[PDB]
């Protein structure tokens, strides 16, 4: 979706006064075809009849004006409504893949001037925006708010799994215990869920302001799980991987590729076949999770950390002193990293 | 419900464009009447007056169309609108225990020519499917969503009590302390949980595209438990049972008997006869559901281990050296299955 | 709610033919007025003018029915349609609170002869149902669902903190710390979770076949709860009470006393002012909960048990030999009730 | 929102006659004009027409008495129709932001008068009450419920997090490894959780009657938020603080500051400038939330208790007897203070 019609579909988001006067429209069933130009003299080619108002924009006044047959011209930052009840006549030989006049005229005259056209049916609630040669139908709230109800309790499902997943895997990583399957499985779970929220990402925006509940309920279910996997690629991965990688793993998985099991073992560098092989593969995190997340050391000492004591196994068994010949690494840092790893062995496992 | 009538129910789920078509029909409380055949030409005895269009289908087309009196004829692909506005006439003898005029038309006509015939009334918003004897009703969204939503609430408060039934099994299994009571407890609650999914699932069916959050959800939240409920059968099951059978196990009670306490120590192979008697059965656990869920052991691999300890209580006495014995276990497997086990009792027990 | 008012509540719940037949009446805004009698004849004073069909119902010839003006009679058992099309003429000087003719008629017959009088106005969505001097007002399923949706997600955050008191409990009572305020706090809020239960109840009833996922739920929310509280007054009371005392204190915090902390030790015999005085109130549990719902020990057995060591902390000294030298307590008994409280402490303190 | 019009939102709310009334007008599309008057003779100027009625209020009369045009003159009791049918004759230049001559009338009738004016259109389903020079649109409860349950939906995601935050700060406070960064974040999280119903607080009030089961949802949810971040304060202020300063802390994070990392660490006393160093300020808790929560001392006396031995790292390491030279400290106080904090220990780390 390019960026150049969300900037448009912005003016009939919930919030706007040109939406609460869409909306009022639709309600009615009153119909409507709204041209949105610059300088309305440069246009006057495509706008015949009507009636010349210059006047200030407000909801009131487009519903009243669209009680009349014919199209309402507004300027572009939506301050004013400069014709009524006129009719628009773009180029009649343009393609268009609507019907009905209405929609065929706002299409085609879109694509003519390269300008906004707004219609409204009487037989559908629904608002179609036309801008070159784009075409944006926006849905009423109350459907959005209900795919997005779903979609939020579909990824609350999910989180507790990934919690459960996470959960267990730390156990195996506190005691040394890990298989490539025990990381994978924690991956994909990771990953499927960060796509639903690319996916109802769309929707949350079509609902504006009107979706500031569910904007804030996104946030608190998939708060810190970004970097988290990247810390558990960065952990697991078959040779050691800086941060940015970890992240395009990340971002890949998301989007492109499809988060399979073998397709994460392969892409974390582990050459296997068969599912039935991960069960089988030993791993031992390095220790930036733990190190960043719990003991709060920043990844930039981290890695100094990683590249002396190599695993978390290793570092769990070092000292106060042994840590501070770290570069990085204080009596601060040194007793955080020992304190931090302690407590959790004593209390997980 | 025959497969047979499946296949013809997806061409009016949502998502496809039929379905597009016979939505707006019912927002505009329009009638309409379709008979979906392969070669008009075998029909015209009951195909009279109307319009010859041979044209390509389309859902504004149908809908247009549809403002017209009559029936209108498609090709079984739905790629062809073939006649608009005719006059259906099936043999009036034919029995039909439909109301009105359009629905009885529409089920001679359907049991006359073994045919699709689609009705869609006025004076309500569903849509009705004939095909040969058979009546397929067809729910809107709104409503199928309100009972799905309603099913996975209810399948959340089933899977929470089962974690919990479950977690307490768990330390009485590692305690040795487990009596009948508390499996079939657990069984229950998971056969029923199951029986829950299985109802719902005709409405996940009917909800076409919009029931994919409905699917993700139901397998999140039943994920591995038909898995751990085999386990648990092969577990706790009077005499040793195989792999299949338990599963048998578990499809009879999610369909066919009713998982009452009794009934199902029963299948078991313990003879009870009243409830207040499995309290006093103890019984111990083979070990499969711990060797195969946690020391990630295969079943065909796991009957060897059993087949020699017999329980898990005696797996958990066990030693390396011990278990190697077993034919398939080597030193991974070994250590996985006495470190696992040992590991979760010093957690939760 | 008078129990016979219930049962002709049942007649026009969702699931009967006669709701179905009501339902499309409400959607098409045809008006109704039906009158259920045994013997047509004795009723011919109150019957006058329309048609006499004496045929057998159906939902579909409701509806027709309702088409024309005037009452529709039936048989009481909902299986004959006598009249439609008739003028009820009960006596205009009985007492109605009601307004409009169809209303005022419905009531005043249902009053004058004892039977039911249904109607149904064009002017709303809601079924009225006239029975002696009493008017039931039936909601619509939509309406009932989103209270009962409600209800359930509260009873939800009530069980929530029901479990976390109870959980905090259980630590003290291990560790035999519990004072008067920790077991009245977790007892008002089970009773005020039960009296949810109740509240819904009615609207659970209205719903029919509607309402069984509602039932479901509120069936895995509630189970043991009710057993638990009882458990907790035979164990917290000032001096020993017997079960079925402990249901009717049970009972009466869920409808006629209100669930305040001072009143509620006051009824379990503790002479308390302010609520200050509880957190000074130390108490020690006779050991019911656990021996009922953890040993398996039936309360018929546990009272002896009881009788001899007194609470709770005595028992968990006891020995197997100790606990053998109470009546109905054998080998089993006796260690299932030493290794459960020993394998509690070792868990939860 | 100033009180006063409160008082006069409480007139049409859910669960008043007046707003049963009002609804059933919504639902049929009449319109309404409703005046209310203390003494309507010092209003005739501005009433002309219409009939004099002087009889006792009911919806279902108020309800009839819309079918007519004009406007209804009721009392400021609402027990009360005096007038119906009127023609409202306020002073015409007095300014009005109203379209629509109904609702232009109301307001500048409402600011002429002082008294309240109810309007209702046909057009839309939304009631418009004007008082003085106050406007304040009602709602339908429908769309209230819809915002309140994605608000409380919210809000269990905001709990859950506390609730992990609060349970990870309780591991570092009870093992001495708070940072500043732990107790800021956990503070955050609680004031921005209470932000949240102090936003939808005008919404549930709005609700009326059915707002009940929305208002015992957030009370379960919210229960003791507020006294714990008063006590979290108390204890990890960069110096002493009294409650009730603790208090104005809370509430000024709850409406005027914004809760940022570095604005909550300044005003707990704490110069810092970035977030990152945040975690590496080491703190100690004073004991107050320990003391009053889990000790059940009331902070009155925890003031002497915190003043003795400051931290409660102090407090766990004195003895019953140690804990007895404190004033108001007794036997009984100084074993709960002493057993509840070593069980505490021994349990979470």
């Amino acid at each position: 979706v390019p960026q150049e019609l969300i900037e448009k579909i912005k003016l009939i988001s919930p919030g706007t006064e040109l939406r609460k006067a869409l909306d009022d429209i639709i309600n009615a069933n009153f119909g409507a075809l709204i041209f949105l130009v610059d300088d309305p003299k440069k246009y006057e080619d495509v706008i015949q009849g009507g009636f010349w108002l210059d006047t200030d924009f407000s909801a009131e006044k487009l519903y009243e004006l669209s009680k009349m047959d014919g199209a309402i011209v507004l300027s572009e930052d939506i301050t004013k409504i400069y014709y009524a009840n006129v009719h628009l006549v773009p180029d009649p030989t343009i393609p268009t893949g609507e019907t009905g006049t209405r929609h065929r005229t706002a299409e085609r005259l879109a694509k003519q001037t390269g300008k906004v056209v707004i219609a409204v049916s009487r037989r559908r609630n629904i608002i179609s925006l036309y801008y070159k040669n784009y075409k944006y139908v926006v849905n009423q709230v109350d459907f959005l708010i209900s795919k997005v109800t779903q979609a939020i309790s579909t990824l609350e499902k999910y989180k507790d799994n990934f919690n459960k997943l996470l959960s267990e895997l730390e156990v195996l990583e506190l005691e040394n215990r890990v298989t490539l399957a025990d990381v994978v499985r924690t991956l994909a779970k990771g990953f499927e869920l960060l796509r639903i929220v690319e996916e109802i990402r769309p929707y949350i925006v079509e609902l504006g302001e009107e979706g500031r509940l569910a904007r804030m309920q996104l946030r608190e279910l998939t708060e810190d799980v970004d970097d988290l996997l990247v810390l558990l690629i960065m952990d697991y991965s078959s040779e050691e991987v800086e941060e940015e990688t970890a992240q395009n793993i990340l971002q890949d998985f998301i989007t492109r590729r499809e988060p399979s099991p073998i397709s994460i073992s392969r892409v974390l560098g582990y050459d296997v076949q068969q599912a039935a092989q991960l069960d089988d593969v030993l791993v031992s995190a390095r220790g930036y999770r733990l190190l960043k997340t719990v003991a709060r050391i920043p990844l930039s000492i981290g890695y100094n950390v990683v590249r002396m004591f190599k695993t978390l196994d290793q570092i769990s068994k070092a000292s106060v002193e042994d840590l501070k010949k770290v570069e990085g690494i204080g009596e601060k840092r040194a007793r955080a990293i020992s304190e931090s790893i302690s407590s959790l062995k004593h209390r997980k496992t």
